[PDB]
């Protein structure tokens, strides 16, 4: 999609050399901002085919307080392999900071059940936020939260969002990490009896692998097409309530896949 | 400046009647971003004059870890008295946060000297941050931190910083707010021996007091004036070391300050 397509070029055409942690070199800008229109379509990279079955998987398993892999592994998703030790403990990451974040005193806070009962009862309040950056849980967590703040926001009857991406790799990560907020948003609205507005995506540290650029190339000469239209089957009881087969993704015709390997 | 003007504009452009909390309507936009090169200049509102000693002080108390009134008393500063009880105590905002910040195994993380290591031994670093968004504090604390989240990073010897502010009052918030941040990251540089960068500002519901109009029509009549130049006379031993007298602002020349006044 366009905004996708101009933030991968201004990377090329502004970014500064930066290597990461003992590896690869990036191109890097900070500070970025990004608006989508989700009344316009979901925003699913058309320039490059992007399944939706493991970014659905894995937020089901955020809103579950699940940081345990098993249930991703029960569905066959191993996006999180990587970071889990030989229980497929992941450490208190965001499944664990949304669900039940740990009070100096011994209570657990459900900041998603917090939002849900301020967007029902006060939507015009300006702190409508959820945290998954927990100071006091860092050295524990397999990795820090890259997608690490999130504000709802009511206005005219819509529900806009906007989140802070602390570190993001615009080729593999960001498509990935679109979708999924959007996609939460929407069952936000579905929720509360509201429509869906804007979902704003603000990152820091922007940067492309320097070992992507063939392939940043390649979708930077691809045309995108219309965006897809995301339709919920049914509407559940509660936000905890959602089933892989409640969402369906209509008008879907993306440019074939590309493939960026990593190094290790 | 230009990119504060520019805002103002939107808003009155764009913005939505939104009411606060049981009061004032006012304009708002959600998701913003602006950018300051720290390089040009000391980013003080000039088509408005505004007074750093205020923000100096407040700042130094927020370094200090201190949360109680007393320091900005004996300097006849008097922003925070509106929040403060018949104790000068405001709970456990920003100074603490940033300072002592609770961990549920009882332990006080000291974010900024974090921070500063972190500039120091890895600069390249994705999770150079630090947030005052504590969940389980947030019931104590006068009021939520509006400026909750900000991040570093390190590029071609030049520091950068984007701050992340859930809420903002255009008119009177704002333009506190930017020098105050401008501010630290000069402290910041100076400390670690680089060079300023970027203070990039994020803003969340970014909005105007429908009883500002007359005021923001009057400061959108001016033209902005050259930015003027932060000096700091002296290098402390440490960050939690500078001193008000420290701290010089030369050439700022600016229009005539407007007042606004607020609802109860």
């Amino acid at each position: 999609m366009k905004q996708y397509l101009e933030l991968m070029q201004k990377v090329l055409d502004e970014g500064t050399q930066k290597n990461d942690r003992t590896g690869t070199g990036t191109l890097s800008i900070f500070g970025h901002q990004m608006r989508f229109n989700l009344q316009d379509g979901f925003p699913l990279v058309t320039t490059k085919r992007c399944h939706l079955r493991s970014i659905i998987h894995e937020l089901l398993w955020f809103l579950q307080g699940d940081t345990n892999i098993a249930y991703l592994h029960e569905n066959n998703v191993t996006i999180w392999d990587e970071w889990a030790d030989e229980n497929g403990d992941l450490g208190p990451v965001y499944g664990k900071q949304w669900r039940a974040w740990p009070t100096p005193d011994g209570r657990h806070i459900d900041q998603i059940t917090t939002v849900l009962n301020q967007l029902k009862n006060d939507p015009d309040s300006r702190r409508i936020i959820v945290s998954a950056w927990n100071v006091g849980e860092l050295d524990k967590m397999a990795l820090a939260p890259c997608h690490a703040f999130f504000q709802f926001y009511v206005a005219d009857g819509k529900l806009s969002c906007q989140l802070y991406q602390r570190s993001c790799d615009v080729f593999l990560g960001l498509p990935f990490n679109i979708a999924s907020y959007a996609l939460l948003v929407h069952m936000m609205a579905q929720q509360c009896d509201l429509e869906v507005g804007d979902f704003v995506w603000t990152g820091g540290d922007t940067h492309l692998y320097s070992n992507h650029m063939d392939q940043t190339h390649l979708q930077l000469s691809r045309e995108p097409r219309p965006l897809p239209k995301l339709i919920i089957k049914r509407k559940p009881e509660s936000i905890f309530d959602y089933r892989f087969e409640d969402f369906e993704i209509e008008g879907y015709d993306p440019h074939p896949g590309i493939k960026a390997p990593v190094a290790i």
